[PDB]
């Protein structure tokens, strides 16, 4: 039996700058609603100059997941590189608060940081402004391999594929994970990701690199250029072992071969800021994974950790999700 | 015309913003719903054990500053940060508000302050601040043609514990006063008035203070007492204009013998008191330049302060105007 993780994730170590605005400020900006909008230096600083008063909160897409599986009652580790300054001491701190390991040491102080302007309009939706900084540094000597072959599953970003060296990296931890007897798993991350890196995602699932696959609808029609979703959802399940797909409100369907497990999503009182939607059904679905649950109850799982944390600003729920857990009867 | 309604002057701080349980105060010997101060040594211990974090701009003036700027009041605040990345944020949120805000960094050691403050479940906070570079503000800092144009200049009590701010609310005052402006402080906690009792009561005695904000907790520290309405007297003949709040209980104006009971706002739930009293004094030093009757600027104030109380961090990230019109108060 005895595994030192349930879930080791690797993404780009991100701390998030948080405001809201008007319909309007998107369009001024040419920010597309809804993505992930890459940004250098002097486009973060223009940026950031028209944001209003802010709040900071340590993110990352995989950060979120890993601190999610923590949360939940999960072992997790994680691999992502920030500077020698005070956003990546803030970055550090917040995930080893969790309860998450987390070893990857900075390189220096420049690039610093990575951070990520979110735009939450008043429909909840939230709309990223990514300069990617000390996150370009992460390569092949980051890979902690006794925590690879110690991890029940290795999941990554999509969002990995922009940096670039981190790609190496998660190549090997496929081939430890591998070696180990253990799964890999990766999110499709953005629409416009999946546009950049199409072939290479499509790759990494038939090769047989990646065996559980997260995607949202829209990820998952730009993965196959469709806007047919019942062929995306056909073709996907051909591509991975297991595929978890999210539709926002409408729930979500887990995908095994000809197995098929719809989900529906739960009550949401209001939708304050959808940002981590994703990340956090990840840390339900593979919590429950790694605890042997069945695909639905996974699926269940997800539903619940994206519902709660779409009720708060900011990325990781600041609530228990274990005590969530236990009320809704899944425990 | 003048350039400025409100000027504060304060420790620049960054909140880092955290949720405990009762036991984790005890367990760590932190005293409940006060400002305790802590060196460096004790800031990485603390922040050590602490939760994970959301982390705001904070500093008691600065978020007065800022919530006279989001009321539609003209504003300008002194503070000192680092020259760092908490303390861009710092500026930049500030300036984001519509605050001026030129205190130039003068090196990256000390680092800009942080206060970790702690949230228990009835809401109340816990703070835990490092002063850093706050510990650098000094006379060379007064931008002498922002206070001559400033109808109030507005400072914390909190300044009495770093160790040249003082010279430099000395200075606004003098200068404030030669222009025929108006000097406002806050009590801002009831340990710091335990420390500065006398030189508090000298600066309203003097006339270097003309219109005080304290709470019940300070109001009674400041003369020791455990009697309230003695409390209320001593403070009238202090000072020519006070402005005692109550939590729950509203606030109280007091002018000579003029008394002026204002309520609170009804609130849907307390999550985070952190900021209650600096937006009170915002929404009070808004209506108060603005020429409204010291009920109005109690009432304006209430508003901003039960606004505040119910999200989490320091600064309304609402519209207050907007509220304000809804409440008929504008
Ligand atoms: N390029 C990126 N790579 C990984 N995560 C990102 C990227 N841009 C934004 N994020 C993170 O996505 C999270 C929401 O899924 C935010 O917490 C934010 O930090
Ligand atoms: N010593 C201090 N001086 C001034 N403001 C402080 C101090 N400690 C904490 N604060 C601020 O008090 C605010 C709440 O009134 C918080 O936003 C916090 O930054
Ligand atoms: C608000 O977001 C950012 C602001 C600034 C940056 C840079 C930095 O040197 O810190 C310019 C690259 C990066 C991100
Ligand atoms: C969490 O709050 C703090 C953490 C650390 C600090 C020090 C720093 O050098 O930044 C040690 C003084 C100061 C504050
Ligand atoms: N935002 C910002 N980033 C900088 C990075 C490096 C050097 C600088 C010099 C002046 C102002 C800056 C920078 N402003
Ligand atoms: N990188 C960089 N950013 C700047 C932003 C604003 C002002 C500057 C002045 C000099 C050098 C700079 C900056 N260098
Ligand atoms: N802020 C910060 N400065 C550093 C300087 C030198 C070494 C470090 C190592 C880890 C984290 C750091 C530093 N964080
Ligand atoms: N070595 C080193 N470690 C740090 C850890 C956390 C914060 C820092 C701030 C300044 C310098 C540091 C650190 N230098
Ligand atoms: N503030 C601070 N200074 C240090 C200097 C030298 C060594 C250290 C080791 C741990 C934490 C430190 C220091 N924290
Ligand atoms: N937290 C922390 N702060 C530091 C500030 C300055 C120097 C350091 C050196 C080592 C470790 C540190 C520090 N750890
Ligand atoms: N992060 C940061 N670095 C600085 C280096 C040198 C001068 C500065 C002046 C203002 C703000 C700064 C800096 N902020
Ligand atoms: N001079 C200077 N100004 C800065 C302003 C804001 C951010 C910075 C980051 C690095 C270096 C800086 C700055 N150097
Ligand atoms: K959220
Ligand atoms: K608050």
């Amino acid at each position: 039996s005895m595994t030192r993780f349930d879930v080791l994730t690797v993404g780009n170590a991100i701390v998030d700058i948080i405001s809201r605005c008007n319909d309007q400020f998107l369009i001024d900006n040419q920010i597309t609603k809804a993505a992930m909008n890459l940004i250098d230096a002097e486009r973060a600083e223009l940026l950031y100059s028209r944001m209003g008063p802010a709040l900071e909160a340590s993110g990352g897409s995989a950060g979120n997941t890993a601190a999610g599986v923590a949360n939940l009652g999960g072992k997790a580790a994680y691999f992502g590189n920030v500077a020698a300054d005070q956003l990546g001491d803030i970055f550090t701190h917040d995930i080893r608060a969790q309860g998450v390991h987390y070893q990857t040491k900075p390189k220096g102080a420049f690039p610093p940081t990575a951070r990520s302007m979110i735009f939450v309009t008043e429909d909840g939706e939230r709309s990223m402004n990514t300069y990617l900084g000390a996150c370009v540094e992460l390569g092949p000597e980051d890979v902690e391999a006794d925590v690879v072959a110690d991890a029940k599953v290795t999941y990554f970003e999509g969002y990995l594929w922009d940096p670039p060296r981190a790609k190496e990296a998660i190549l090997d931890c496929a081939r430890i994970a591998h070696q180990h007897g253990r799964e890999m798993s990766m999110t499709l991350s953005d629409s416009f990701c999946v546009d950049r890196y199409r072939g290479e995602f499509l790759d990494l699932m038939r090769s047989g690199k990646v065996d559980i696959v997260f995607a949202n609808r829209q990820e998952a029609l730009s993965l196959y250029q469709t806007d047919d979703f019942e062929e995306a959802l056909n073709r996907i399940a051909a591509d991975c072992k297991i595929a978890a797909v999210t539709m926002s409100e409408n729930g979500a369907v887990i995908l095994k071969g000809r197995e098929r497990y719809y989900v529906n999503a739960i009550r949401i009182r209001e939708v304050v800021d959808t940002t981590g939607a994703g990340d956090l059904f990840a840390s339900g679905f593979l919590y429950g994974y790694t605890q042997g649950r069945s695909l639905e109850d996974c699926g269940k799982l997800g539903c619940l950790a994206a519902g709660i944390v779409i009720q708060q600003i900011g990325p990781r729920p600041m609530t228990s999700l274990s005590e969530a857990a236990k009320q809704a009867g899944l425990i």
